């Protein structure tokens, strides 16, 4: 069942977070956070730029000091600290996720239920690695003793974007901390809100000061301060590949400091004219219109054997006409409000790039209400792969289907693409699921469903989807930097 | 296509190996070797006993001393070493071929294209490992460095049967030796003279004298001295499984010995209606009449969805009937013989449970010819899980086929025995697939195949068909011990 | 600090504990519980046998079954609930380590900061490893996709002694359960209680019933039911060598159930002239005498290089002089008794052969007090290898110390006995440190420390000390059993 | 010993190699290679241009494609291919080695026992790895079946420097082969002749046409169409820092490829005064003058304690006055040329700064001979950490040697650089063995001795370095793409 808070929400935190203090902007300058629902402001928010990054990578370097608390205390004491900060996170649940919905726009059953779920699990994950992080010892020629220590990085410059303000926090401050590094933080412009709520449970579970800088601002001022800082090791972003490619830049002109990046896709799904049809076009519908469509793994190009394409076109139009738009926090509201007007225009002229170039329009195609960034849930049949709707994230609640009869054919559209974050395939065919999955340019492929993730799976993209993982084991490894100490001896022995 | 020897095969090594050097018995004895397609003598070997065990042990623990070549030797170098015996059973591919099929009574087409391969593949997969055994760098709690070496554990005694003498002379001293370990080995009496071989090429190779010792030897003699012997750190060993609990209580009393064994089974296929009819058909029959029999993974139990059953059984019938029985050296002949008069007497005795406890003949059922092991291929139908030939490891060319019609009822039916080495499950369900064999107590399942093994992949028992695994990553951790070591430091940092 | 519990203990729990139920002894039999250091009664406790095993592994076979709760739910929920175990353990610190004390005779101060806070965080490790347990995917030749899955083993017969119950019985669980396996464990008849208070927090924890059920009773009757009993999977063991050896006999007679043993030592250090001498001999004498000497790793041989062997002796008389003996309740009390009368005068005897055999007898030498089972802290000096005090595991508070002047002569004498669990080297010497290391035949290797046992290590023996490792990454292995799943395909692609 | 070739050096390859055929230049182009110790052309090469690197993108593209002969063989196999490359190499060690040292200015001394025996060791190493990359079986939250594939990257782009040309290539096509990557290899301008020699033995060896191709020619022609190319997955790099940036730059512009760099360094040796100073010296002497000093990890900055600097700075004196320079090929020959004008001019202007801004030189300071870009190697005392000799890489024979005496400030000056790829500690003290080690900012940290590289070890920068690691388990995972297939199953069980 679905618990909601019992007195309004009042903001409080709303300032730049620093050697676990709270810092105004160097300049005195703010700025406003609206809710996307009603395009009202909430509440105005310290903002920060060069100076203030500047701030808060000092802070981070002292406290990743030889010597320093973070540095010394035992690896188990950070996964302590972990599991605390993710009790203090399921303490103020009802709260997080009301902010998290009232800002971003997000459904509140889905915040509570799921996103406030994954912070609270990724990081009980993480929390368990922290002592688990090994390097090794290595059989060397010569007489040497040879062992690695996986070290962490140093300082991680951490970029969050607006459609999952609190899960993309924590995937990133979980694997950064538990390694052992120190952070500084920017969370998207739109959505600063629950990151500067979660700073405050960082300093109330004992953090060392300066391990979490959080510094709340806009893109090309904080966001650019932190891709060519001299002093930070390591960026991780996700966001458009447009900025990803501006902090990839930034990051080889000034100090050739590690990058990690997802940055969206046009995840294809594939299925077969054996597959349960129902189960396939309802995990489709869900791919693409989770979150009004604003996620990365969308599933987007929908290619469906011609066999069975009409009726599962049909089945789809059906299931996309059954949404209620309004407001996140009403009670059996199922779609919420795009996050802003830049999105908003972006979703509408592609929907119009759809009809225009020919693509049918089965459902929706324009916005809704009297405010809110609201768009109608929009399906298109008859897309071909030319089409804007077939080649661009559109980060809008619009599913594209389109026919194959050639599998080998199926294939190559499904790869022609610089995307590559994910894909899904739907057959009962044992060898079909592993050929096809094996085939596919994608960083995860579901096999009969879609969407699935999870803390002990690492998740990141092929191609200009991004480079690095994120979570799993795998995903460890980006947040460590390799030493090898090899050490003269008289004689080995094996 | 098959290459054969163009002069006959001469026997050359007879002797016990120890220290590089070829020894005669400490009692002087010697003891036959046969051809068991002809019941013939082949040759005289010395016959090993305590005293040279005792012998053997006192070379390999010399080789295994600290300061010793082997121990000190590159890890790299010993691959070489594994890789250079690997191209020497190569070039001495045909003879040992020859030698195999003609002590073993093993079709040359066989020993020379599967045996002999997996044994050169297998070696070149140990060789690899070598230099890449590693342990690990540990973030203990407290101001402590703690790293963990990965040793080979010391003097290893192996106790090798006469099914496939080179194939498990190789699974056995591959990992052994790549690890570091030296080795006490004992080749069934039935088959001493490939190891035999071998061990010239163990020399010629340049492996430091004392790191592989062979002892040809019978089981209560030379078997029971490495068993029970109190200076061997483990023994490995694959047979009956009366022998394993014989050793493992040998061990126990003695010196607490590591103990591994691999114990034969009474492995199940299950065959949906949905499979491949054919498909299950070709590899379940291989499964159980591979080497007449005479292999650990035999598939003895076929449980046959009852919509298919009498078309599995008929086709079954069908390609049973097509066998050319003869000597294992001429070509064309597609059966050998058993190995000697015991498995020949265990193979009718259980023929005949078979007839008494009401299955169905379907062909076959009686012995063949006028001298060598022979036993015609037999198929019994309407086989029910209280008879013998259910219940008991055959170890010869006589396959069961049962009936289901509950899915539920029969994985219980495929568990419901103290083996548990492998099994098989034919379907094109992916959930199926999936399900079934991560229900089956089993340690290898084929998924649409059957008897598929490979250097890079851990074998072995659940249950009574043993303990540890072989080849594989997983595989090598048998070979090696553990060690801790932790040192006090001033202060640590991560 | 150490605080303390405010109102007097009462013993609550003493039944047998199976499917989370508390059970009578199906005989009705029940058996005393002593306090060591006052010879009087605690209570009663049911006293289990062959037919209650019986009972507990037939509720463990059910919980391990396919389909079950603790088979189908998340492996992150397993580490979930033994995360909440470890926070109620912390709950109940007070109650348990005075519990602790009070019935195993050991320092209130050290079950307190030490044994509850070593169950606390290693329960809490092996939280963390639940859902990181993984298996392999695999490039096996041929046309094949191969996977390995890590399952649970099944049912694990879990033995317990009595000179570390609650830390033994975590150790043992805590693994167990991260891998999901099922346990039935049998305590020490000496120390059931804490045990039993441990099942009341399973329980209130939530595991689901059968998949812990503990059976207080005798070693010859309910412990040997479990070695030799035909349906559990595992048995693993602490204790004594001639136990470690009548388990391993009795599990290859019956099932050949896996066996990993923890069994004592004779564990040495070598004091290098050039060591930190004051540190040497603090950490040398904690070794030896740290609970009372009844320590596996105790370090009950002393190797000091002569140039500073007369004033190592002196020192350590001078520490082993400064201890108070009493009651472990009372504040500033530094020894406590020793366990039981059978170990009493085992370590007697032992002191009497020192005397006899020509040892120099420094300080204690016999018994103390009225009541309880207490020994003088004893230090031998001139000990020779030949003695009974250089041979046997004392397990009480008797120091050995002997001189040596060559280095390679005292690595012979320390490796020169059949155990092998630890060891210690005392060295400023970065050389002599790992080659030192290196040659140890033993599982630890502490370094200018002694007695540094984490969660994040593996811990196990050497020779007779045991086989298998616990804790660390690599003890998790041995809860573990493999299958390969190997899945025929049309065509594979790396 | 040290054979020669007994012939003199023909050449032969000098061609565009693509789909294992040699092709000439599109542009019909050709350029010069010389012999750095007489100035002199060797022969003339043909030109890649953007052009050409265009067609070996399409053939190592259409080589990766699912259902090449490439992608479908055996993992093992992969390992036979490069293994027999190693053959084969070792077949033509006289003459690359003679080859090397002519076209690189190589000592052939050196050329021979180290260069080429690091290929065929790298090489046979890496071939070892091809069937033991393998991923993982995660126990994701819900009822899915989830495993990882680690497949190839794709198409990888390998630019390689001038001063280990052979070495380098090994180490980029090693790694990048065994784990199923094709690859389009840039040598350096100067350096193409020994990379086309092991393109014919490539093709040699049988790899698969397209798997291998090599386009020589220059940098900002044919590694700029690389460093931007759109179907390039990856780039690895080699060389100076600001060509590493340029390459980082070019990638993000394009296709946002995966890029790995190692860029050299300013890598310090901390001496303390109770360190074998003898071994210091001779190390630290090495580090520096190897390949005159044209190494990454030259030792270009010594700190020495005080108590010891002046002993320390004569005997380092003494050891740099004993070469004998000439031409590479001679016996008895000690130092060879600098590897053209660009590298020869800016070593002198650095040894300029050294005199002027006021180092004391200790013996050479100029260049030498009538022809042959040759430098006398030169030592600098009292270097101070301003002048730009201890702030810039200069890949010539000029060691700096410093004083100091706090440890804790000579830590901070050794890390007080943006570069960080490699560090040496020369103490007896395991203290502060371990603890300076794990301060220093360094990928590589020799502990009494310098330089000691190995197949088994990773290998790269900290920092302005590098990022990523070439070799060793780890750095084998630079060169997968890590894909998470995530299957919807009824029910899981553990
Ligand atoms: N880390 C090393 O081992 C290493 C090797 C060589 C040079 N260096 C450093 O670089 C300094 C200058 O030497 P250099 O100019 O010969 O090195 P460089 O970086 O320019 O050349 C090395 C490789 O990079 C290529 N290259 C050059 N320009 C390129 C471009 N725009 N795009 C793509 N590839 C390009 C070159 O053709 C060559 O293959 C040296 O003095 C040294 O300090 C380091
Ligand atoms: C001062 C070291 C010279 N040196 C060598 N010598 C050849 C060599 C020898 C052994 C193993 C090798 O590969 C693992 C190998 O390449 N290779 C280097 C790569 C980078 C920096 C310096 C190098
Ligand atoms: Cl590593
Ligand atoms: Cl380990
Ligand atoms: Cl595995
Ligand atoms: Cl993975
Ligand atoms: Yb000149």
């Amino acid at each position: 069942d679905l618990p909601v808070l019992l007195t309004d929400l009042k903001i409080q935190y709303t300032k730049i977070f620093i050697n676990n203090e709270w810092h105004d902007s160097v300049s005195g300058k703010k700025f406003p956070v609206f809710n996307p629902a009603t395009e009202e402001e909430l509440c105005q928010v310290e903002e920060g730029d060069k100076e203030d990054v500047d701030k808060a990578v000092k802070a981070a370097r002292q406290a990743f000091q030889i010597g320093s608390p973070w540095r010394t205390m035992d690896a188990s004491e950070r996964g302590r600290l972990l599991y605390k900060l993710a009790d203090l996170i399921e303490r103020d649940r009802l709260l997080l996720a009301t902010m998290e919905s009232m800002n971003g726009g997000k459904l509140y059953s889905n915040a509570y239920l799921s996103d406030l779920a994954g912070c609270i699990k990724t990081l009980r994950y993480c929390a368990g690695w922290a002592d688990k992080i090994q390097g090794r010892t290595i059989p060397i020629d010569g007489n040497f003793f040879t062992y690695t220590r996986h070290e962490p990085i140093g300082v991680c410059g951490q970029i969050i974007p607006w459609n999952f303000p609190l899960v993309m926090l924590i995937w990133k401050i979980g694997p950064a901390l538990s390694c052992g590094n120190t952070v500084v933080v920017k969370p998207a412009e739109q959505t600063p809100l629950t990151a500067l709520h979660v700073a405050s449970l960082i300093k109330e579970a004992g953090f060392p000061p300066g391990v979490v800088n959080i510094v709340p601002g806009y893109g090309p001022t904080a966001g650019a301060a932190i891709s060519s800082h001299m002093d930070i090791d390591k960026v991780a972003f996700t966001g458009s590949t447009e900025v990803g490619k501006l902090i990839k830049e930034a990051a080889g002109k000034s100090n050739l400091k590690r990058v990690t990046l997802e940055l969206g896709g046009k995840s294809p799904c594939i299925v077969l004219a054996d597959a349960d049809l129902d189960n396939a076009v309802e995990f489709a519908h869900h791919g693409v219109f989770y979150h009004q469509g604003q996620c990365c793994i969308a599933a987007s190009r929908i290619f469906v054997e011609e066999s069975i394409y009409d009726e599962f076109v049909r089945r789809s139009v059906e299931r996309a006409k059954k949404y209620i738009l309004g407001n996140p926090l009403t009670p059996g509201v199922t779609q919420g409000p795009q996050i802003d007007k830049e999105q908003y225009d972006k979703i509408l002229d592609l929907i119009e790039s759809g009809k225009k170039e020919g693509a049918k329009l089965e459902c929706g195609g324009g916005p809704w209400g009297n405010k809110g960034y609201f768009v109608q849930p929009t399906v298109f049949s008859n897309v071909t792969d030319e089409m804007r709707i077939a080649k661009e994230e559109i980060f809008g609640p619009v599913q594209q289907i389109m026919k194959f009869k050639s599998l080998d054919d199926v294939i190559k559209r499904a790869n022609n693409t610089f995307y590559g974050l994910s894909a899904g395939v739907f057959t009962k065919d044992i060898d079909k699921a592993i050929t096809i999955s094996s085939a596919l340019q994608a960083g995860t492929v579901w096999v009969n469903c879609y969407g699935v993730v999870s803390a002990q799976c690492p998740f990141g993209g092929f191609k200009m989807s991004g480079n690095g993982r994120e979570l799993g084991e795998y995903g460890f490894h980006e947040y460590t930097e390799v030493k090898t100490v090899t050490v003269k001896i008289s004689q080995k022995n094996s």
